[PDB]
């Protein structure tokens, strides 16, 4: 297929109080097809960072890689390491890009 | 090629909006949310995710997103039905909010 990449991100948290990011997965009866970075919030380490942007694949944070497990069981990683001090390691494909919200219609 | 096209007439008599957000890459435009009670949500069966191909006589493969979404605005803007056709995604998009 065409080539993707992928980038490992260390985030210092010291001075941080939030990664910034939203979180969105898709989960039906085909099955759960990954987490993804919904949007970034300004003031959070990951914006602070500026290489993770709204619609790339978080594959893995530190050491636990997701591929394996559904989008909730994904995310409970993700709020229990969030919720502990010390630096982050986010794991994203570059799958975003290009995104633009357009608002209410 | 599409998988799954859908026609959906709405009767925006009884609404003032679709209720429905709409987010673009580039690539096309995309369903990001829906609003329950508007007419997209009255309606049923549009789920966020699903890309918007045409609304009315205006398809929007040869059209850039930004003027896409200008084109809808004056649809929704005037009155009459709206017919909007969609590409289905599959449904089962699900916000786990913020970390
Ligand atoms: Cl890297």
């Amino acid at each position: 297929g065409s080539h993707m990449n992928i980038i490992t991100v260390t985030l210092n948290m010291e001075k941080y109080n939030f990664l910034g990011i939203s979180i969105v997965g898709q989960s039906n009866e085909r099955g759960d097809g990954g987490i993804y970075i919904g949007s970034i919030m300004k003031g959070g380490a990951v914006a602070a960072d500026g290489r993770i942007e709204p619609g790339d694949m978080l594959l893995q944070v530190n050491d636990m890689n997701f591929e394996n497990m559904s989008n909730d069981d994904a995310v409970r990683v993700l709020r229990d390491i969030v919720h502990k001090p010390g630096p982050i390691v986010l794991t994203v494909a570059k799958s975003g890009g290009g995104w633009k919200w357009y608002g209410w219609f």
